């Protein structure tokens, strides 16, 4: 459908409770695949909201980062579109600027997010390793970043 849908629908989740919502990952997704030359937009959308979403709700801005990437990485095989040379309005252009944002919001999670979401990132962490969404030099980044921010 569109951004208009996509911004509306995230506003919604930043006043929920929680900012975990398995039917709204859902609807986004589908609005991001359904309008895959404007990712830049979506894209930068969940990166607005993830930079200004209460400190409850940082993981589940990373569960709609989780479920837009692999979901662009889809479409980028479907098409036999490569992750280094991607194609900027298509399913690798989407993929790339995910993985661009991919680190702030890891960041900014680790910085504001209560100490018991630290574990499910390092969950996300696996799913990107299993699906090879992200290269191995990026996961270990990741993963020892998560693994000193909790503490002992």
């Amino acid at each position: 459908s569109g951004i208009a849908e996509f911004d509306g629908i995230l506003d919604s989740l930043e006043h929920s409770k929680t900012g975990i919502s398995g039917s709204k990952i859902l609807k986004l997704t589908n609005l991001s695949m359904e309008n895959v030359s404007e990712n830049a937009q979506f894209v930068a959308s969940v990166y607005k909201y993830a930079k200004r979403a209460p400190v409850t709700h940082k993981l589940g801005a990373l569960y709609i980062l989780d479920s837009i990437v692999r979901s662009f990485q889809d479409g980028a095989k479907k098409n036999n579109e490569s992750f280094e040379n991607p194609v900027d309005a298509s399913f690798s252009g989407g993929w790339c600027k995910a993985a661009e944002i991919t680190d702030s919001l890891v960041a900014d999670a680790i910085q504001h997010a209560p100490s018991a979401h630290l574990p499910k990132i390092l969950k996300l962490c696996d799913i990107w390793e299993k699906a090879s969404t992200f290269p191995p030099e990026k996961l270990e980044s990741l993963r020892s970043k998560l693994k000193d921010a909790m503490a002992l």
